[PDB]
């Protein structure tokens, strides 16, 4: 069949920001994560230790989910709407919307594939008209987020696993498509970029821009 698959990274690909950090910072600022100062300090110190190599990817993801564990899901929803209105929505650009819209309009099967947790990113996929989300999932039990990851994280090689698991759930596979596109900005996503037939380096980091040019991969600087 002639259908194509289109996969989109989120942070720094479709949005000119990191939705994971902005959400932490939004809760700190606003201040639903304790004293604002100490909250932002604890956020930055997490990113610093992760960036220096002192925390695992799992542990960083866990700290982020721990922000959800501190509150009722009813409060979290109300606060996320404010986050959407004040942070995410105004960073939506016509260029990012249009990259997605073009693939929707072609009939492509479209999914957002992101390490930022599905509580935080579900309404963002919806804001783009994208009906499928392949995100790190927070465990939810007994009406609350536990702070733990449910299943495989949608991060690095996990994005590949999760995408293949999702297609099989629909009774499909990557080679069923005439082409598969994946847009991303980061060397973290070389695994999924290598898996599809049309990798696109979107707003690439210097590392990924070098890899894109080496391999002849399309580059797009959306913003």
């Amino acid at each position: 069949t002639t259908r194509r698959l289109a996969l989109f990274d989120l942070d720094h690909t479709l949005l000119p920001l990191d939705s994971d950090y902005q959400w932490a910072d939004f809760l700190a600022r606003t201040g639903r994560a304790g004293d604002p100062a100490e909250a932002r300090r604890r956020n930055d110190d997490l990113m610093e230790r992760y960036n220096r190599g002192e925390l695992t990817a799992e542990q960083a993801a866990e700290f982020m989910l721990g922000l959800l564990a501190a509150h009722s899901p009813v409060e979290l929803a109300a606060w996320h709407e404010e986050f959407m209105r004040d942070v995410i929505r105004p960073s939506l650009t016509v260029q990012a919307v249009d990259v997605v819209r073009g693939h929707l309009a072609a009939g492509d099967l479209c999914a957002l594939v992101t390490a930022t947790n599905s509580f935080v990113t579900a309404p963002i996929a919806r804001a783009f008209g994208v009906q499928h989300l392949i995100a790190t999932d927070p465990e939810y039990r007994d009406g609350r987020y536990t702070g733990r990851i449910e299943g495989t994280p949608s991060f690095r090689e996990g994005k590949v696993v999760r995408v293949n698991q999702w297609l099989a759930g629909m009774g499909l596979a990557l080679g069923d498509f005439a082409e598969s596109y994946f847009y991303s900005d980061s060397v973290n996503d070389v695994p999924l970029l290598e898996a599809v037939t049309r990798p696109i380096a979107a707003n690439p980091s210097p590392g990924l821009r070098e890899i894109a040019q080496a391999r002849g991969w399309q580059v797009i600087d959306l913003f």
